[PDB]
């Protein structure tokens, strides 16, 4: 068998792969509301993109390597779908490592900055500059310009009418590279947040969060950083006045990670020497380790030195270094009734003096990484090398050429990216996963 057909076959396999995958994707959506969220929008645009890779684009790929006579523009037309079809993925799969970036770096900005609003305008934003890149050699860049197929006409192939300046300037650095290093920071940043080292300051991130914005806090007073009160007054120019003088410089309602950890720890410093000046707290600070003193602190940032010397059995508990009876005591109040996940993971410190409890809650930023990783990973395999081939093939002509069949499967491979990247993502989630198997098992 000739190699043309084993081309034809496979890209067609994969194209019915990239259909069914893709397909699956969307119904889960669709009949699972657990699933109806913002971030899966992103998702199911890029199943969309993808199935008409396999339903237009492929057959259109395929039909640009034969060869036959073709006029130039109607050769020109069907390659710059491919490419119109071919870049909705990329930038779609780029809203969806972004959407992740928000979700896991900003989780409190996050259900404002996406909503289902500006979703639907990213995701037209993406197909209007898909089509306005892939038609851009429609608009003048192309080799038309200009024996064997008689005037008009020219053989139809993908090089005889999409110049390689294109394809190396315009669509390989600004539309293919781009999109893969800023993926590629995604991950890495997303990488070094489930991996954080563990300390108060990170604590109470998880438990009461972090604003480097001025926020009204529940009371109605202007607030900043985790939970540190600027001022009462209703006046936001009294509140970022403030912000200045505690920060030294001039901030308009902002400031950095850096600054917020100075202003906490400044709160600590206070919240310990409120602790020292309280008779029934001071014995029991005095006889913990650091990270058992730190999870004290936890307790009186949320209801302060009168309501934590309330736990007078528990407290006698924690001195007696008797963590497992502390612990059961503990669990027992109205504070564990009404916030029962942060006294949950603040008792954990009690009873362990470890990271333990707040470590547990970074594993979903590790599988988050680890998603990406994939993402990231498939994404350069599948694109670099057909666009590697291109760059030498521009730069250095007379370069020794890469066989045919390592060339066409830099081809199959672009179009592969179609089936696993939003599958494989899809696939590594609990729901998403659930809904597949009861789909599958049930109408089929
Ligand atoms: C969002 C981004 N989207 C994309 O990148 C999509 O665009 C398509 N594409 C992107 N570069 C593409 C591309 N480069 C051209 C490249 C090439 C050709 C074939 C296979 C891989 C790469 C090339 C290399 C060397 C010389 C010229 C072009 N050739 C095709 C596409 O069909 N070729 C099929 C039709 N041609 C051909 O048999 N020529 C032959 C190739 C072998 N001979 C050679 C070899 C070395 C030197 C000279 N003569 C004779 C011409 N398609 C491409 C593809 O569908 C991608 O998924
Ligand atoms: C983005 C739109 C950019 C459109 C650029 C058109 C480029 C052009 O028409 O000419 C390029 C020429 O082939 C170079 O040698």
């Amino acid at each position: 068998i000739m190699g043309s057909s084993v081309y034809i076959t496979v890209e067609l396999a994969i194209a019915v792969l990239a259909i069914l995958g893709n397909v699956l994707v969307c119904w889960a959506v669709w009949l699972n509301s657990n699933l109806q969220n913002v971030t899966n929008y992103f998702v199911v645009s890029l199943a969309a993109a993808n199935i008409a890779v396999g339903v237009l684009a492929i057959p259109f790929a395929i039909t640009i390597s034969t060869g036959f006579c073709a006029a130039c523009h109607g050769c020109l037309f069907i390659a710059c779908f491919v490419l119109v079809l071919t870049q909705s993925s990329i930038f779609s799969l780029l809203a969806i490592a972004i959407d992740r970036y928000i979700a896991i770096r900003i989780p409190l900005r996050y259900n404002g900055l996406v909503t289902g609003t500006r979703a639907k305008g990213i995701i037209a934003i993406c197909w209007v500059l898909s089509f306005a890149i892939g038609l851009t050699p429609m608009l003048g860049w192309n080799n038309c310009g200009q024996q064997g197929c008689g005037e008009g006409q020219v053989a139809c192939l993908f090089e005889d009418v999409v110049p390689m300046n294109y394809m190396v300037y315009f669509n390989f650095f600004a539309c293919v590279l781009v999109p893969l290093l800023l993926m590629l920071g995604v991950y890495l940043r997303i990488f070094l947040a489930a991996r954080r080292q563990l300390n108060i300051f990170e604590m109470l991130r998880i438990d009461e969060g972090l604003r480097l914005k001025i926020y009204k806090d529940t009371e109605g007073y202007y607030t900043i950083g985790i939970g540190h009160l600027l001022t009462k007054s209703p006046s936001l120019n009294a509140a970022k006045s403030e912000l200045d003088k505690a920060i030294g410089r001039n901030t308009n309602g902002v400031i950095t990670k850096d600054e917020a950890e100075k202003l906490f720890n400044q709160d600590v410093d206070a919240a310990v020497r409120g602790i020292l000046r309280n008779a029934k707290l001071k014995p029991v600070y005095d006889s913990l380790d650091a990270v058992r003193r730190a999870a004290l602190i936890n307790m009186v940032f949320q209801m302060g030195e009168t309501g934590v010397a309330g736990f007078t059995n528990s407290l006698r508990m924690l001195q007696q270094k008797r963590w497992d009876e502390a612990a059961v005591n503990l669990a027992k109040s109205r504070w564990y009734n009404q916030t029962p996940n942060r006294a949950k993971r603040v008792i954990t410190t009690f009873r362990t003096g470890t990271w333990d409890a707040y470590r547990s809650t970074l594993q979903k930023e590790v599988h988050a990484a680890k998603s990406l990783a994939i993402i990231v990973g498939l994404f350069a395999l599948c694109w670099l090398p057909l666009h590697i081939i291109n760059c030498f093939t521009f730069f250095c002509p007379d370069c020794s050429h890469a066989p045919l069949w390592l060339m066409y499967l830099a081809i199959v491979l672009s179009h592969t990216n179609s089936v696993v990247n939003p599958f494989i993502y899809a696939y590594r989630i609990r729901e998403f996963r659930q809904t597949f198997r009861k789909i599958i098992r049930s109408h089929v």
